[PDB]
């Protein structure tokens, strides 16, 4: 279930975040505007760039956290607060997480790994209303 | 579901309010020392005096505002913070609120009326947790 699949992603987290990231990227290209020197790029050359792995799996560390600190799946409203008052995330709308949240899923059913992907598709939709409700338009 | 429930009962509050409580009372006969003015009264009795069935409807009526205003049946902190002090309640502690749901869920199970049971159990697990959050012993 959820719970194990949060533990299963933290065995492996850069492999599985680099692979998520990529899922995203690939899926929403135009998605790349909101990050730095990533455009023209094949996905070996990203994951051979200096900052792509270490970003993307502090990332996914957070994600994992926010996701272990929840209830059925429900996502603490003191993290979805943080999502939205963080510097990084200021040209941001609940569009961009929906988007990620469709890669995610998708890249989850395809997986070899037995993941239970109609939780995390709760889970996604879960955060981006609390996203909304933290006050992201 | 669970918010089909809510309008179910919602609907007819006062007979499920009246209902529910009483079956709480006859699973837990002790529980009726909390209400001192329903001490060695019949069922009728109860429903003929103003207060048992203004107090029981309002008393369901609250928990259908923290129902309706969950998440995956994840109620708010502060609506936990609510029950936790009102002065009604500040002999309580998490038990009495966990026979409440036991006995809700044998009512929901036993009747005809088609209610999503597990969800209401969950709910309940989830309120005590957060009861217990809030300070109630
Ligand atoms: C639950 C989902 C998300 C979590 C937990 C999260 C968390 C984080 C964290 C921890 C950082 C700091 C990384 C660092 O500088 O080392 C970061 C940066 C950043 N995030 Fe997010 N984020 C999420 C969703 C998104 C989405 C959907 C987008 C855009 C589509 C996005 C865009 C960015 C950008 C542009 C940065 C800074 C640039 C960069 O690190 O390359 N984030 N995020
Ligand atoms: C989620 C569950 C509960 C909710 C939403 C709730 C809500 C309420 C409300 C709104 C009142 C005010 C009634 C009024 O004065 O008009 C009340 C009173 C009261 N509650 Fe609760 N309550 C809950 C659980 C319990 C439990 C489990 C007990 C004890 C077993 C309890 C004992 C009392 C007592 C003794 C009063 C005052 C006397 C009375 O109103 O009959 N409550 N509650």
């Amino acid at each position: 279930g959820f719970k194990q699949d949060i533990a299963t992603i933290r065995g492996d987290l850069r492999t599985y975040a680099q692979d998520i990231f990529l899922a995203f990227l690939n899926k929403y290209p135009d998605e790349r505007r909101y990050f730095k020197n990533y455009v023209g790029k094949s996905d070996q050359e990203l994951k051979s760039m200096a900052k792509f792995g270490d970003h993307t799996e502090k990332w996914f560390n957070l994600m994992m956290e926010v996701a272990d600190r929840a209830t059925d799946c429900v996502p603490l409203a003191s993290d979805a607060n943080t999502l939205v008052q963080m510097k990084q995330h200021s040209s941001l709308t609940t569009g961009n997480f929906e988007k990620l949240f469709v890669a995610l899923v998708e890249y989850m059913r395809a997986s070899g790994q037995s993941f239970d992907s109609q939780s995390w598709d709760r889970f996604g939709k879960n955060l981006v209303s609390a996203l909304s409700s933290a006050g992201m338009k």
